[PDB]
């Protein structure tokens, strides 16, 4: 029932959905072993389709082989997993984990910009974007109870749909929801939170912890691109 | 070096450790397995038993014979874990991870109650405390990058204290970082923190999430005793 409120409803439809433009499919990513909260997800995602006609979604089977060529088609290496695309179309905006707490907003908010292919990005900053050539991943790991983290997620993601919107589509920006993803977040020693990992053709380049304004954080993207 | 900079070794100084009374030691229990943070663990006690000539501290080798021993004596179960005792009596205030972000404040004042033996809880609160005679297991999971954490956190150590300054030393009032055990974590669907999950004769009795004022904790904790 309820993973959202009939008051929840309202407000969604009324200060999120109703600003949308062209649809947006979910496409989520599920599997039977060590999927703990793969049935919130997938519930979360059937309630929020039920909102407008604009929104729809595919649940797939990472582990069967049709699952897994699906998954490297939208660059997914890991479920759960949710790539939020502009009619199946790839934007780059991926969400690894439930999108719990104040990062249900940040998932509204994608949603929204994914559907009008367009951010609130600086003009400065949205023609270094648009510049990219190169394979770059941005992990953004986060815990559910992080009232900053928010920001440094919708960051990553902007960078995506700008880069897509560009016609290049060469950066992934990935919220992974640490408590669901422990060995990856130890691989980066994640404690405090956001902790950012910039990779560039697969290799790590830089990491930092902390959300960055946004020329901040520009600036250490370009900086791991030298 | 330093995991503790001199700057803030005066501020430790001045304004925690110059409140100290009896003498604590810090009874640390490591292991050679799936211990991450053990080494910063240990670099942090002894660092700041070099700050007074009232705290001292000792490592533990969980995997040996002699450590199970000792930790079966501790009442601790799992390792990292680290108890604070006033000279080597048990208060019931561990640890179980590091104690980074704002939990590190929280460590530092718990050794100063440990070594004061008193806390700053209503009089009212310390009366119901003062009487649990049964055995009590309060866990509070948490992440570094959660700013209300602390608050529930010492909460259930000054519960622990009081308890112990009675006689009956019954409650078990036990921080446990999330990141580092994540198991366990799941065990208890843990997401948003801090989440408590109070234990009556080693069975789950209530669990809740976020932290509440002194007199709806205490409720709380009444409420499993029923
Ligand atoms: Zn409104
Ligand atoms: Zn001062």
């Amino acid at each position: 029932m309820g993973l959202i409120s009939d008051a929840d409803k309202k407000v969604i439809k009324e200060e999120f959905f109703s600003k949308m433009v062209n649809p947006v499919k979910l496409i989520v990513f599920v599997r039977k072993d060590h999927c703990q909260y793969c049935d919130q997800l997938k519930q979360l995602v059937q309630e929020l389709s039920e909102l407008t006609d604009k929104l729809s979604y595919e649940i797939v089977d990472f582990d069967t082989p049709e699952g897994k060529e699906l998954a490297k088609r939208y660059r997914i290496d890991r479920a759960p997993a949710t790539t939020i695309t502009q009619d199946g179309k790839d934007f780059g905006v991926r969400y690894f984990g439930l999108p719990a707490g104040h990062e249900f907003a940040a998932f509204l908010e994608d949603i929204v910009d994914v559907s009008r292919e367009e951010t609130n990005l600086m003009d400065e900053t949205k023609q270094a974007i648009r510049n990219i050539d190169q394979d770059v991943r941005i992990l953004v790991f986060v815990t559910p109870t992080c009232p900053y983290c928010p920001l440094a997620v919708r960051m990553a993601h902007k960078f995506a749909i700008e880069n897509t919107k560009a016609g290049k589509g060469k950066i992934l920006g990935d919220m992974v929801e640490a408590i669901e993803y422990p060995e990856w977040a130890d691989q980066y020693n994640v404690m405090a939170v956001p902790k950012i990992v910039i990779q560039v053709n697969g290799e790590d380049r830089v990491e930092f912890e902390g959300a960055y304004p946004e020329k901040m954080f520009l600036e250490k993207l370009l900086s791991a691109l030298s």
